[PDB]
């Protein structure tokens, strides 16, 4: 009989060597079958040791009718206790659960099945061909446990750290989320976060749940993206020649469509007046981005989003990715507000972000670095498939200035004061739950201004009790990871 001390997989670090599954030790208390059951002594010094009452024991019992040996799951059993039980034929083997309650990275990690221990989604699932059996421990019963030199870990991109103050934020939200950060220079992803979540150790009562409990939004869930798409007409405009840093735009309040009397408001509605480039982005003027979006066209704007990662998988590592197709047709119009039948994942949003933050140096987002040994030493480097390239430099550099202007005096004005600034581009999607008009909220950004560490992409969802804005979140995180 095989008594298992951890879930026999390789162990998921951090980029900093710091253990995201197999951190919790616990203790399983092994007895025989027979003298459990016949002898009242035995049965009250595991109750003594394990403060478990007899409710407890006999589930236990029951769950393992068949065997000949009982395992108990327990903690906290000193050592006079565990000699005292070793005299009364009762070994206690210390163990490690593969999630804490604490939960991290859920969706990311995924979960296993627990006869099988096969990865069944995220990291565990795409990752499953190295992971399983690279990792196990276990005692033969009826009485190795230690290191292998050809053990196998993962180690990935996320910082503990920062993954553990984004999931402090999002707890605090009730409203559906998807928020991620990744490293400017580098394209590693430090941190993924979902709401609402769903309990690893509990697949069961998750399962019934309604509210995509086990979808991860970063990477699955597409969205309109709102005027967050101002980036990419800003962009196609700049790189096309259409129009330069000296456009004025007069926002009146309104404009026809092109050369039908179809009208578009502006949301100021009485008008922004007088607007050079940066105030027209930084006002997120639709009049004024409908009058840019005319002077480029359909397909020139849609090459541009392709061209800035939109409209292909970013590849992440995690097989589980959705994509929404660039759409057939779709009028200028909803091109200019980024409504209708243009939809992104915030990964997505998040890749086209590091881009500009990075003056045009893509570097494909990522979450493994490496497999490695029980001595943390490189048995080899993992990355993406993807090629880097170097994208419209100069006009990358100037949405990326003009990003800085939506923080101060923007319609991010609230992040005029975070210390060392940040450069966003906050939009809002409009879907529908029931038939009900819903609103999504919409920030992307960098963060410092001055020399970006972090891309930072946040989605709050909408719900029957109402709309919020992301700008708060992204607020919190910056102050957060100073
Ligand atoms: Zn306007």
């Amino acid at each position: 009989e095989k008594v298992e001390l951890n879930s026999g997989r390789g162990i998921i670090y951090d980029r900093n060597n710091k253990k995201l599954t197999d951190t919790s030790k616990s203790q399983v208390l092994i007895v025989e079958k027979e003298k459990l059951n016949n002898n009242y002594k035995i049965l009250e010094l595991i109750k003594k040791a394990t403060k478990m009452n007899d409710l407890d024991i006999y589930k236990a019992v029951q769950e393992q009718l068949t065997r000949p040996i009982i395992q108990i799951q327990t903690k906290n059993i000193d050592k006079s206790m565990k000699k005292e039980l070793e005299k009364n034929g009762i070994m206690v083997e210390e163990k490690t659960m593969r999630y804490a309650k604490d939960g991290l990275l859920s969706h990311t990690i995924g979960y296993i099945k627990e006869d099988d221990k096969s990865g069944q989604s995220g990291i565990e699932k795409s990752m499953d061909s190295v992971l399983r059996n690279s990792n196990e421990k276990y005692i033969s019963a009826f009485k190795t446990v230690d290191n292998k030199d050809k053990d196998r870990h993962l180690k990935t991109t996320i910082d503990y750290n920062i993954q553990k103050k984004l999931e402090q934020i999002l707890n605090k939200e009730e409203n559906p989320t998807a928020a991620i950060i990744s490293e400017a220079s580098t394209g590693e992803i430090l941190a993924m976060c979902s709401r609402p979540n769903f309990d690893q150790n509990d697949i069961s009562k998750s399962l019934k749940g309604k509210n995509g409990e086990f979808e991860n939004r970063v990477i699955k869930a597409t969205y309109p993206p709102g005027s967050v798409f101002k980036m990419v007409v800003l962009f196609s405009a700049l790189e096309n020649g259409v129009i330069d840093e000296n456009y004025t735009y007069n926002c009146t309040g309104k404009t026809k469509v092109g050369n039908t009397n179809e009208i578009l408001r502006c949301n100021k509605r009485d008008g922004h007046g007088f607007q050079n480039l940066r105030q027209a982005f930084s006002n997120s003027c639709n009049p004024a981005f409908l009058d840019i979006a005319m002077k480029l066209g359909k397909e020139k704007i849609l090459k541009s989003a392709e061209k800035l990662h939109l409209f292909e998988k970013v590849d992440i590592g995690l097989d589980e990715e959705k994509i929404r197709e660039a759409p057939k047709n779709i009028s200028i119009r909803n091109l200019a507000i980024g409504q209708e039948n243009i939809e992104f994942t915030p990964l997505q949003i998040n890749q086209m972000t590091q881009i500009i933050a990075n003056n045009g140096t893509f570097k494909p987002l990522y979450l493994y670095k490496s497999l490695v040994d029980n001595n943390m030493n490189t048995i080899k480097t993992y990355k993406s498939s993807k090629k880097e390239e170097l994208i419209s430099p100069y006009v990358c550099t100037q949405v990326k200035e003009y990003m800085k202007s939506v923080s101060r005096i923007g319609t991010a004005k609230d992040l005029k004061d975070i210390e060392g600034g940040c450069g966003v581009k906050t939009g809002t999607a409009q879907s529908s739950l029931n038939k009900k008009a819903i609103d999504h909220g919409w920030i992307t950004g960098f963060y410092p201004e001055e020399r970006p560490k972090y891309v930072i992409t946040v989605l709050v969802e909408g719900t029957q009790k109402g709309n919020k804005s992301a700008t708060p979140i992204f607020k919190e995180i910056c102050e957060s990871i100073k």
